[PDB]
């Protein structure tokens, strides 16, 4: 019982989540594993949250989806120091993810949606 | 898979749900429909369409729709209007084009801005 836009975002999310196989970004970060996280990161985001937003039809556009993805990675790269696995993975998948969902590839997709 | 394939598979599923007895799931043979190949020069079914998707032979949703219409037009051409096959095909052709309407493809596109 879905829609085309939800199917497209689920695809993109799935492709992004496969770049993160240990589920570093799969759920919210707690202060219990990350002291100060809720004071340093005031706009938390994670893949599970983006999943629930897809399920609730809360994205009107891929630009909105991308901005949540950007936020998640920017948070990881803000709270974690540059030599941690979390920083480095967030860096790599931000740039990979934005290439996957580039302006140009979405123009191509828009063409194919006729 | 790619995002065109995910989208067409979505449309295909939503189409095949409307044919639970599988009247269009496979190719019509002359055995099951004599005279078929003499009348229908360009046969099509849901299974062939599935395979074109998995083979990424569909460059656009217009190619996909046009294969869909073909399947339904073929069924309405071979079968008379008081048959189960004619009637289901008219009906799914209708629902398929309401689903894959210019109006709805416009909404989808905007949502890729």
């Amino acid at each position: 019982e879905s829609t085309p836009i939800q199917q497209l975002l689920e695809h993109f999310l799935r492709q992004l989540q496969r770049k993160d196989p240990h589920g570093f970004f799969a759920f919210p970060v707690t202060d219990a594993i990350a002291p100060g996280y809720s004071m340093i990161i005031k706009h938390p985001m994670d893949f599970g949250t983006m999943k629930d937003k897809i399920v609730a039809n809360e994205y009107k556009s891929v630009t909105e989806f991308k901005a949540d993805f950007k936020l998640m990675c920017d948070n990881a790269m803000t709270y974690n120091r540059p030599d941690t696995v979390y920083y480095k993975l967030a860096k790599k998948i931000l740039h990979a993810g934005f290439k996957m969902m580039s302006k140009e590839r979405l123009l191509a997709l828009k063409r194919s949606m006729s």
